[PDB]
């Protein structure tokens, strides 16, 4: 019934504000900002010519290209608050949108204290640490669709609708949007592979629950913290 998958509920609250801020624009008079909420998403990424630089920002859909070159492709971000390419492109010059940079910013780090795992982020930290702008995914390599690692990925080398293997809020198997396909793409190689300080740095990491519980992972912390059962006579 529920997957041990990110709810990507940051992404979600993101859109729903965006969507709120359009119809504020509308009615303020910004005509182009009327429109249903279904044209409307946050997302990461330049703007119009001059735009140079990576903003959250409310785009109208309507207005995104089907496919990005460098630097034009749009980005989501997962629940630890990193930023991930998702499909489509920034038109240049015809883009409809309105950037919300603070707002934005200010609910992905409430975002990330609900909803990211604390054995994610150290994962995360240690990749970063490393390997300034990486993130932590058990994921594809180059040229090889089928082997998973643990690996600092550069964040504009996955993509946002693949979901692939991340740490869960009791250490166990989760799945998170970000993930590769193995394909063999110049994007591919843009990783590094860390199977021991990744393993490391997760281990390292102190549990929500008491020795005597059992922790069941949930999509927000924290997850629960279940009395083990004793041996009783049965
Ligand atoms: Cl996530
Ligand atoms: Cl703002």
């Amino acid at each position: 019934s529920h997957s041990p998958a990110s709810g990507r509920y940051i992404q979600q609250m993101l859109d729903q504000r965006c969507q709120e801020i359009a119809a504020e624009l509308c009615q303020s008079g910004l005509r182009k900002m009327c429109v249903p909420s279904s044209r409307i998403v946050a997302r990461n990424a330049v703007g119009i010519t001059h735009q140079n630089t990576l903003q959250w920002r409310c785009f109208d859909t309507a207005s995104l290209l089907e496919s990005n070159q460098e630097n034009n492709g749009v980005n989501c971000v997962d629940d630890c608050g990193h930023t991930i390419p998702c499909p489509g492109g920034v038109h240049r010059q015809n883009s409809n949108h309105a950037t919300r940079h603070e707002i934005l910013s200010k609910l992905v780090e409430e975002g990330v204290q609900r909803f990211c795992s604390p054995y994610q982020a150290s994962a995360n930290k240690y990749c970063n640490d490393k390997f300034p702008g990486t993130i932590a995914r058990r994921s594809k390599g180059f040229g090889n669709n089928v082997e998973v690692a643990w690996r600092c990925y550069e964040k504009a080398s996955l993509l946002y609708s693949v979901y692939a293997e991340c740490a869960s809020n009791c250490g166990t198997t989760w799945y998170c949007p970000g993930g590769r396909r193995g394909t063999s793409t110049e994007l591919d190689k843009r990783h590094y592979t860390e199977e021991e300080g990744i393993r490391q740095a997760i281990g390292s990491v102190d549990s929500p629950c008491s020795e005597v519980e059992v922790c069941l992972p949930k999509d927000e912390n924290p997850p629960l913290c279940l009395d083990e059962s004793g041996q009783i006579s049965r």
